[PDB]
């Protein structure tokens, strides 16, 4: 009547022959799981990761929330230790419902969570953490360092597939031989909750997957949109709150919100839920948007990774964006360049995906640099992108991270544009114009042909 929950997502429960590569059985599990966004999964009942802290030596700064449906928040960026935080947020749920924090049902806090965001009257904040792991507040799995001597039980875990620390480095992720500084995106995120604290409305960057584990405390509420629907509730979501949609000034500019899941289904968006519990994973799917609200206190652990079902979605992505004029987090051609120029030492099944993407990338450069040599630019000179800051290599039209190729002009120092805005640099006659390239097409075709060699073995 007042909330009426979503349909629960897919929940697996793998056998320890499925559960031992993830990337097998996210593979496995794809044709179901895709068609919810989000997916959950219980490892085997002995997986036990040992989890140990010190609750009085981990800080951190806390971010504060306000909860109100429709307010834009910001995507990224006082101190609390593990304790004092915990502290506070079992004093402020406890006395929120003026029972024991354990005694409030899952159903009623959610019931509870969507009144109070909808109600102009209530202004309730909240506090919660968000970071990657650092010297004050490190991983929850398992890591190496030489100062401090591991159990064998730690040791254990130290090589999982499932310890979110090893996920981007691993054989069948596209971002194990990358050497790009991306630190907000290929290293796991830490978030430290309390009830109500809550996570808006929002896509991974570049579409990626995420894997998302509860290391302990009460549950974290999810809710999951599949793929296919993302432009649905981008629609829906424009109709409601247009606020949220005005062009982003930096990549940490961008505005998100909390919305009522049934809200989007009365649009026909499909919306599945879960509650997440300790011990559990949570898999979000390329483009699945989600968003939830934190039961009470608990800590989580997140890391995005993208698997070759997701290459070319990421090809897409860096389209959609280049409409929009939204900044990348990296350039996806020269992921795959990367890739291409350590083809010997690819995995094989990657290394023939990676060469099908190559195939499109020469093809649409092929026909770009045609078009940009009809419009006159005729000069032209090997330029190492790869060596630039990343801000000094958007395009100044459409944001794009260039990689491929540029256009720039002696005029405007400094400035680019990539090849599909060769018309808006400067007013110079495009003779004065140069187009700066990574790769001539000569050297790309046997980048690619070492691919498929690869590939074929
Ligand atoms: N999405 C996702 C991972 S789960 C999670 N994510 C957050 C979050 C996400 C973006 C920015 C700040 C916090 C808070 C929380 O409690 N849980
Ligand atoms: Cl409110
Ligand atoms: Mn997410
Ligand atoms: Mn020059
Ligand atoms: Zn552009
Ligand atoms: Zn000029």
């Amino acid at each position: 009547s007042m909330f009426l929950p979503p349909p629960e997502c897919p929940v697996f429960e793998p056998s320890w022959e499925e559960f031992a590569d993830p990337f097998a059985f996210i593979h496995k599990i794809r044709p179901i799981a895709e068609q919810t966004g989000i997916c959950k999964v219980r490892p085997p009942p002995d997986w036990q990761p040992p989890f140990a802290c010190d609750v009085d030596k981990l800080h951190f700064t806390p971010r504060i929330q306000r909860l109100n449906e429709l307010e834009a928040q910001t995507r990224v960026k006082r101190d609390y230790t593990l304790r004092t935080f915990g502290e506070m947020a079992d004093a402020f749920k406890s006395d929120y419902f003026n029972m024991p924090v354990h005694m409030v049902p899952t159903e009623l806090v959610e019931k509870e969570f969507w009144r109070l965001v909808s109600t102009i009257e209530e202004d309730v904040t909240v506090e919660y953490g968000a970071d990657i792991a650092s010297k004050e507040f490190g991983s929850g799995f398992p890591v190496r360092d030489g100062k401090i001597k591991l159990s064998p039980e730690e040791e254990e875990y130290l090589d999982s597939g499932w310890n979110l620390n090893n996920m981007p480095v691993m054989e069948q992720s596209v971002l194990a031989h990358i050497t790009a500084d991306i630190c907000g995106m290929k290293l796991p995120w830490l978030y430290v909750g309390m009830c109500f604290s809550s996570f808006c409305w929002h896509i991974e960057d570049h579409w990626s997957y995420s894997i998302n584990y509860l290391h302990w405390g009460e549950p974290k509420t999810w809710y999951g949109v599949p793929g296919y629907a993302a432009e649905q509730l981008e629609n829906v979501m424009k109709k409601l709150a247009p606020e949220l949609f005005v062009s982003q000034p930096d990549l940490l500019h961008q505005l998100v919100t909390i919305m009522n899941p049934n809200t989007l289904m009365t649009h026909e968006v499909p919306v599945y839920r879960t509650n997440q519990c300790a011990g559990e994973f949570v898999i979000t799917f390329p483009r699945a948007y989600h968003s939830g609200f934190n039961q009470g206190f608990n800590f989580a652990e997140a890391v995005n990774f993208c698997t070759v079902d997701w290459l070319p979605l990421g090809r897409q992505c860096v389209e959609h964006y280049r409409l929009l004029h939204r900044y990348c987090v990296f350039s996806h051609d020269e992921m795959i360049c990367k890739m291409a120029s350590k083809a010997d030492v690819l995995d094989v099944v990657v290394a023939s995906t990676v060469q099908k993407d190559m195939a499109i990338m020469i093809e649409d450069e092929k026909a770009l640099r045609e078009t940009v040599r009809k419009l006159g630019v005729i000069d032209s000179e090997r330029m190492d992108f790869e060596l630039l800051p990343d801000d000094e290599r958007q395009c100044v039209k459409c944001k794009t991270t260039c990689f491929m190729s540029a256009i720039s002009c002696s005029c405007k120092p400094g400035l680019l544009v990539c090849l599909h805005h060769v018309k808006e640099l400067c007013s110079c006659p495009p003779y004065k114009y140069k187009l700066r390239y990574r790769y001539t097409l000569d050297d790309l075709y046997p980048m690619m042909n070492a691919l498929k060699l690869r590939a074929e073995s």
